[PDB]
């Protein structure tokens, strides 16, 4: 490729990512610094009082419960907002269509987590267009596994923020995880890596223009994939200890086909 | 109101997951059913010894018609997960209330599906276990008791609305319409429903006059078909709540038993 084609490819996808997700990590950093102040959820009075400020769709009979489902909901949404983004991906429509399928089942975890981090700090995380604030205690502190849930993502963010990417340096990223070829049952692979080595050029070049004096950013954010197939692992094991120890989640089966 | 070619990405988004989300799509079925080919011809269930021999043919205990309507139910689940698969893609739908989500469902996946099972449909029979089978309108016709006529209603729609000479690209615009329907009982917020109905509607109108463009108002004509399945999907829920309180020995999947509520 010719570098004159990653700057065009890297601003191809910067657009398309800005358009495709409500909160920009820039506006949410704008948000968690102090620079409109959002309302915090810090306890359980306040959280009744905040799914009675913005009506939270997604918070709204324990209280445990009602905010890990709140975590489903919105992961629905984001998956379509995910899927809309991947579609501005060159070369990723003209894929076969069981392999498109197959990219988004296997790399919406992972982009997720990812982007999860752009909305946290070391004390709680955005929600809901960056209008409410959830503290890491209060998430911390929950009971049985549900306190054990919410712990893990912080601590992948933390690590992760630590590398100060932009969206311009995630928009490329993300796209970087959704063309893996290596996902089970794929169909036609060469197309996909090719436009992943196409996507790999673009961050590369991406990160050394916009940091300069971060000596191997690029390796070091490669290996943060490590991290996250891992997450994604223990995230994957430990919906299913709730699925076969809580009682009280069975909900409609239409909202449980909706998150199936 | 869009940009004709926002209308037209809208168009393409949706055929893509329909064709994502539903395996047996109707270019399939009228190839099965039309034939020419030798390597796509279904086995042809027609009395009972042919359902016999079928479900040692194609792998489709007690009662025959019995038998014959657990098949619909099981494959009428499917239905439903497929279509809320389909309607999570629908732009905006997830970002609803909840409960609003749950409501559009309930209420539309009888409607699309007696569509969707139009395309697998002619004046003699339907395409059964991915059209590997085909069942005669005949032999389901000729059923006892009260199911004879429950299959029939289905093929009746189905002849006049086949008539259309819909196709998917069609298809798949036309139940994203149905699913956003704001006139469904118990919606909380009528309004952001209605609004993603008329970018569906408008992209629809569209859709149908690039190409059909020889088809007089078949926008409206397809919208007046909307009209005959609210009344056949009242007609099958009279029908089996019949069944339920005469038939204790049959038990109803828990997806199609909340539906009815
Ligand atoms: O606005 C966003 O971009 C956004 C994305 C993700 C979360 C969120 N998801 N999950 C669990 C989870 C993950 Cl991580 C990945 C796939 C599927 C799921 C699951 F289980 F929900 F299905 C969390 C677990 C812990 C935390 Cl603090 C956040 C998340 C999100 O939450 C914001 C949120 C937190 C509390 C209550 C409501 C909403 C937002
Ligand atoms: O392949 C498909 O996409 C497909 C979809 C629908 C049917 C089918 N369902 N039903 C009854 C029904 C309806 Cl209509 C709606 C909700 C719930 C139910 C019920 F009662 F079963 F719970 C039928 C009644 C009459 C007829 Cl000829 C078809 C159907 C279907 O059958 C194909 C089929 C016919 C025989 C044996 C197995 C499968 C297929």
């Amino acid at each position: 490729m010719e570098s004159a084609d990653l700057r065009a490819l890297a601003k191809h996808l910067y657009d398309s990512y800005i358009k495709s997700f409500p909160l920009t990590k820039a506006k949410a950093r704008a948000i968690l610094t102090g620079k409109k102040s959002p309302f915090v959820i810090y306890d359980m009075n306040s959280l009744m009082m905040g799914e009675d400020k913005i009506k939270f769709k997604h918070i709204t009979k324990e209280v445990a419960i009602r905010i890990f489902q709140g975590c489903q909901f919105r992961s629905v949404e984001a998956v379509q907002e995910i899927t809309e983004y991947a579609k501005s991906i060159p070369g990723f429509v003209n894929l076969d269509l069981n392999d498109q399928v197959t990219l988004l089942k296997y790399g919406v975890h992972e982009i997720i987590y990812t982007m999860l981090a752009s909305l946290m700090n070391k004390d709680g995380v955005l929600i809901s267009e960056g209008q409410g604030f959830m503290t890491r205690e209060f998430l911390k502190s929950l009971r049985k596994p549900f306190g054990d849930f919410m712990e893990p993502k912080f601590e992948f963010a933390v690590k992760f923020n630590a590398l100060e990417l932009d969206d311009s340096d995630l928009a490329i990223f993300i796209a970087v995880i959704i063309l893996s070829g290596d996902r089970p049952g794929l169909l036609n692979v060469k197309p996909i890596e090719d436009i992943q080595d196409n996507l790999l050029q673009a961050l590369e070049l991406q990160l050394k223009l916009n940091h300069p004096e971060s000596s191997q950013l690029f390796a070091k954010l490669l290996q943060k994939m490590t991290d996250l197939r891992q997450i994604v692992t223990e995230h994957v094991q430990l919906l299913q200890v709730i699925k076969k120890t809580e009682t009280d989640m069975s909900l409609h089966p239409l909202l449980q086909e909706i998150y199936k």
